[PDB]
């Protein structure tokens, strides 16, 4: 009976400001804008910060949190065009060994850590070993040449690379090619070239020091720009050193056609890392978000479920701070709300970015990088949405029949999906209606005859069950499913 977990995604510099000591620190001064209207600066989040916020986090139900890269990124800014770039996001690494001075001291990190522990949720850190950081080979003063530091040790730098650290094939161009999206730079990223002995033990050695301060998995950064041999290997070092840790890779998918969505499968298949369900993400936000019917999302959940060997351990979203968060793809909180209930009662393991549940959005150039990663306002735990997110997790915690339970379609038109879990004798049965109200013609259950209670309270407007016995499979009947509204039901006893 395994334990059922959702995750809360962090970006440290944009959720709580907890520390203006390090706001601005004197080894990597003039990339701090206090205004938060230069939206490529550090704006002052911090380690202290989100630790006095865990127990905001822990109100919602979260079992992790995926804290965004905390190792030391780079201490001058890439600049563009006189545009200063600050790596106020954390992928732009400097040293693998060490935490960032504008997030706190191995002191504050090992203080969140203990907090989080304390209140019974996992740590689980975003880690890019696919790179460095932004450079120029022609040019050594462009941010800091890609520089890679060992504790504080110069390993090298783009320009000057004796030890043979990085790739200096030029930049990523065939997208569709393997081989040129592995050896290549992604973007200006300084490309660390894991089968150089120097760099693989530095990589296993980084990653050991930071689960001796005991965090609880990875999240990791541009799973398909690595060697899947090389990241199996990785897996296994960290299996080495920890039996039940989180592992999931961030496989960037384009869309449903993506020609290598196979080389995904296969990389959650084998190498130990399951990953980011981008197929699953794509249909979400297209039956929510551009009003595509349902069928589009049942066929991809019925496709994933065969497609990858453990489906269970997939890792679903809705939006993330690399597109536009779903309040600016569609600003209606009814179809987000459908969209939050639909990851909390389908397999795997549900994310919540941070700020979704106050509705937090910044629409400027489509609502995408930098401005899916606004600050965090409010912290209200009485929004609906809020209200929404700490009631499901409570039901994956009674039953293992919403991340590990089988699925059934039990309905499915545009605008209404009814779908069943199931997981020994638990069944849960839920219903979505992001058209108007309407009523459902004749469904079947495995739900044993009688009335049941929306398990929500109608928070989403929900309404009863009324199961009649049929003989074989049990029948649903006269369910008018009111416009805009989430039901779920069970036998599960609560
Ligand atoms: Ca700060
Ligand atoms: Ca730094
Ligand atoms: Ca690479």
């Amino acid at each position: 009976a395994p334990k059922s977990e959702v995750i809360y995604q962090v970006m440290v510099d944009r959720f709580y400001n907890g520390d203006p000591s390090n706001d601005d620190p004197e080894v990597s001064k003039g990339m701090f804008d206090p205004t938060h209207t230069n939206w490529r600066m550090y704006w002052g989040g911090d380690l202290k910060g989100l630790t006095e916020k865990i127990p905001y986090i822990k109100g919602m139900g979260v079992t992790a949190i995926w804290i965004s890269p905390v190792v030391d990124n780079i201490n001058k800014p890439a600049v563009y065009n006189g545009e200063i770039n600050a790596p106020y996001h954390g992928y732009w690494a400097r040293d693998f060994k060490r935490v960032e001075e504008h997030f706190g001291t191995w002191e504050d990190f090992d203080n969140f850590v203990k907090v989080a522990h304390e209140n019974g949720i996992k740590v689980i850190l975003d880690f890019a070993p696919n790179h460095t950081s932004p450079a120029d080979e022609e040019n050594p003063d462009f941010a800091e040449n890609g520089a890679l530091y060992d504790d504080g040790k110069l390993l090298g730098t783009y320009s000057n690379d004796s030890l043979k650290l990085f790739h200096h094939n030029g930049s990523i161009s065939n997208w569709n090619n393997l081989k040129e999206l592995q050896d290549k730079n992604l973007f200006d990223l300084a490309d660390l070239d894991q089968s150089n002995p120097i760099v693989d033990k530095y990589l296993k050695d980084s990653i050991k020091l930071w689960f001796n301060h005991e965090i609880d998995g990875v999240r990791l950064d541009a799973a398909k720009h690595m060697p899947m041999e090389w990241v199996k290997s990785f897996a296994n070092t960290i299996y080495s050193i920890k039996k039940d840790v989180l592992l999931f890779g961030e496989w960037m998918l384009s869309g449903p056609t993506d020609p290598l969505y196979g080389y995904n499968i296969q990389f959650a298949n084998t190498t130990g890392f399951s990953v980011l369900d981008f197929m699953l993400n794509g249909a979400i936000r297209d039956v929510f978000g551009k009003g595509y019917g349902f069928e589009r999302l049942n066929d991809t959940l019925e496709d994933t479920n065969k497609d990858y060997e453990n489906p269970y351990k997939l890792v679903t979203f809705i939006d993330n701070h690399d597109m536009p968060r779903f309040l600016s793809l569609n600003n209606d909180k009814d179809k987000l709300h459908e969209a939050i209930a639909f990851i909390m009662t389908t397999r795997g393991i549900p994310v919540i970015y941070y700020g979704t549940e106050q509705y937090l959005h910044n629409d400027t150039n489509g609502g995408n990088d930098p401005y899916n990663r606004p600050m965090m306002e409010k912290f209200d735990e009485s929004t609906k949405a809020y209200t929404l997110i700490k009631e499901l997790s409570r039901l994956r915690q009674l039953t293992p029949a919403l991340q590990y339970g089988t699925t059934t379609a039990r309905y499915v038109s545009d605008d209404v999906y009814i779908y069943e879990r199931q997981y020994g004798k638990d069944v849960v049965l839920v219903a979505i209606n992001k058209g108007e109200k309407t009523t459902v013609k004749t469904v079947k259950t495995s739900l044993r005859k009688g009335i049941y209670k929306d398990y929500l309270k109608g928070l989403l407007k929900g309404v009863e069950l009324k199961v009649t016995k049929g003989n074989g499979e049990n029948l649903v009947q006269d369910l008018t499913l009111p416009g805009n509204s989430v039901s779920v039901w069970t036998n599960v006893r609560v």
